[PDB]
């Protein structure tokens, strides 16, 4: 099981999210109280990277999903049969991978040779104009409810900052629910 231990590191690495609210039309919304993102399948999911100092050239940013519950933590998070056989390929992402990155031609996908885990990595770039952070647009390609997949089992997304040689620079994580109505689901899970 990959580490989900938070680690800000030398560069003061922390995660952020748009303050999107919970309207019916929201694609992606983050709950600070739950540390949990609610998002629609295949829709854009802004995840912000915040640093106290800019990492060196050649830095990469990796994302991986693992199951939250200890009794599923060794099971590899992957797309359901129905979705992995869907005709939604972009030509880059393997069909079995839950998490894609949209709008980045330098995206890299990895099936771990030993753990069999899936992950997706992009070059870290410095903050764009108008932002104090760097935004990556993720897409989750399976619903949490999906049969033969997650089957309503909650997952975390682990975001690691690593240098060009593989060394760990930083790590954070947030819970995800991929669902039809993110705004409503967020309100409900906070209502408890
Ligand atoms: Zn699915």
């Amino acid at each position: 099981v990959p580490s989900q231990k938070t680690y800000q590191g030398s560069y003061g690495f922390r995660l952020g999210f748009l303050h999107s609210g919970t309207a019916k039309s929201v694609t992606c919304t983050y709950s600070p109280a739950l540390n949990k993102m609610f998002c629609q399948l295949a829709k854009t999911c802004p995840v912000q990277l915040w640093v106290d100092s800019t990492p060196p050239p050649g830095t990469r940013v990796r994302a991986m999903a693992i199951y939250k519950q200890s009794q599923h933590m060794t099971e590899v998070v992957r797309r359901c049969p129905h979705h992995e056989r869907c005709s939604d390929s972009d030509g880059l992402a393997p069909p079995q991978h839950l998490i894609r990155v949209e709008g980045n031609l330098r995206v890299e996908y990895l099936d771990d040779r030993n753990t069999f885990r899936h992950s997706v990595v992009v070059p870290y770039e410095p903050p764009e104009v108008g932002s104090d952070c760097t935004t990556i647009h993720y897409n989750y390609m399976c619903n949490s409810s999906c049969m033969g997949g997650m089957n309503r089992r909650p997952i975390l997304t682990i975001i690691t900052l690593e240098d060009s040689s593989g060394n760990l620079l930083g790590r954070n994580s947030f819970e995800v629910c991929v669902c039809a109505c993110p705004g409503r689901d967020r309100r409900t899970e906070e209502e408890n």
